[PDB]
């Protein structure tokens, strides 16, 4: 019925859940209640256009996607965190914790950004406010284009039905690759998720009975991930050359930088 | 053990056998222990195409070029035969045949340089029916665009062939790839997902039972579909980088290409 073997995991998958609660303050449970409207104090302003952008504080395509860039940041800095609470990371050598962080936290911002969508829009400052998905499809045309491939993933990715427990398996998962680029030992990082791995396995199957084939279905998406990341990258360089006054933060640079 | 997964393994792999000429075990044993031509350098090409006679691709009345279209020839082949494979998945040939066009048409390019792996080892790759070997080397030998087109598909088969998968393994890693519900343009998924999910449940137990050694062999290898999307799309590319040199006469053959 389960043996010392899958005993060890379901004590990875607590520990794992604990340091994630820990680590993000807007988990997809609270997420998902601020979106659901299951409140009256929970409820969110919302952002549809130029009007309510401005009540909500209480040119814009820019002020909007810089302050992505900078959430952005903020988003690498509670993954940092998350990461090293994973068993193994922190011994391996220094060189490839940074590699397995610079190819990760941004497949995992996708992952994680879905929490906060749903297909008219999503939840930003930490909650308290909702901008839809068509006001910024309306953004002056670079810009309009930024966020479309995310709600791409979130509608498909969220049809998935993972809770926070799940995710916090999977997040790890996406750290611990070994075909990351330029690591300088595979084997260790391999032995970490191919733990990482079970653990994710037996907590789907025990967490989603019904849901037959999930583990490879959840496995499948991180192709989409790839491609989220690398379109974005790409719609990044060319907004580098087209606005030549707007910055970029230096950490972001560092993770973009032979990517 | 549901037979019935064993079972449909087991038809897949017959199915394999019968598609596919050359199979990675007939592949395996080429590379290592009546040798094939190989393909070093300029010279060794020439005579290359004499001897292997493989003169099905060139006849056509530039080295990068000629070796550029080769692989297309094949490629072409190649679709055929997956497109017969596909036809033996139980519930494949049931589909809306817009679907069927569809799923062949994207899944094409994934199979083939998954089953291309098959093929090469880190110093080269077999080519027609395993009669030659060209080096590795004389491909980064190449100039203009033509000079990384395989490249990246030498990388994709090391981390690949380290899976140590076989045809048995293959045959039903393909079939999965064949039923993949995202594909654009698809009319009625559920089908085509149900049938994967049906694959996937195949290739587990078959990797479970021909594999009890290697720990989440499943997992390893649905990853690797990340590469692949990554490879193709990469690929297409250089097609289209390519696409800026020239274009029994060509007007004819451009067409079936
Ligand atoms: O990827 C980046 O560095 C910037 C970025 C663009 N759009 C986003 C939406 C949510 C988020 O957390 C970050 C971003
Ligand atoms: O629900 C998730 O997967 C986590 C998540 C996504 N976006 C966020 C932005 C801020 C934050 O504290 C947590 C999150």
């Amino acid at each position: 019925q389960l043996n010392p073997e899958s005993a060890d995991l379901r004590a990875l998958a607590k520990h794992l859940y604990d340091s994630y609660i820990k680590s993000f303050p807007l988990t997809k449970a609270k997420a998902r209640a601020i979106l659901t409207g299951k409140t009256t104090d929970k409820s969110p302003f919302v952002i549809y256009d130029m009007n309510s952008l401005m009540m909500g504080e209480d040119e814009v395509a820019i002020r909007i996607f810089q302050g992505c860039q900078f959430r952005s940041v903020e988003a690498v800095q509670e993954i940092t965190e998350y990461a090293k609470s994973i068993p193994g990371f922190v011994n391996l050598d220094l060189n490839d914790q940074v590699t397995l962080l610079k190819y990760g936290v941004h497949e995992i911002i996708y992952t994680m950004l879905a929490s906060l969508m749903n297909k008219d829009g999503v939840l930003i400052s930490e909650g308290q406010g909702f901008m839809t998905r068509e006001f910024l499809k309306s953004l002056r045309k670079p810009f309009g284009d930024f966020m479309e491939p995310k709600f791409e993933f979130a509608v498909k990715f969220n049809a998935l039905e993972l809770d926070d427990s799940d995710l916090a398996i999977f997040i790890a998962v996406i750290i611990l690759s070994g075909d990351r680029p330029g690591l300088l030992n595979v084997k260790p990082i391999e032995d970490i998720q191919d733990n990482l791995l079970q653990a994710l396995e037996l907590q789907l199957k025990l967490n989603h009975p019904e849901s037959s084939q999930l583990f490879a279905k959840l496995l499948q998406k991180m192709t989409d991930l790839r491609q989220i990341v690398t379109e974005h990258v790409q719609l990044l360089q060319v907004i580098k050359k087209t606005e030549t006054d707007m910055s970029l933060h230096p950490l972001l640079q560092e993770i973009y930088k032979d990517l």
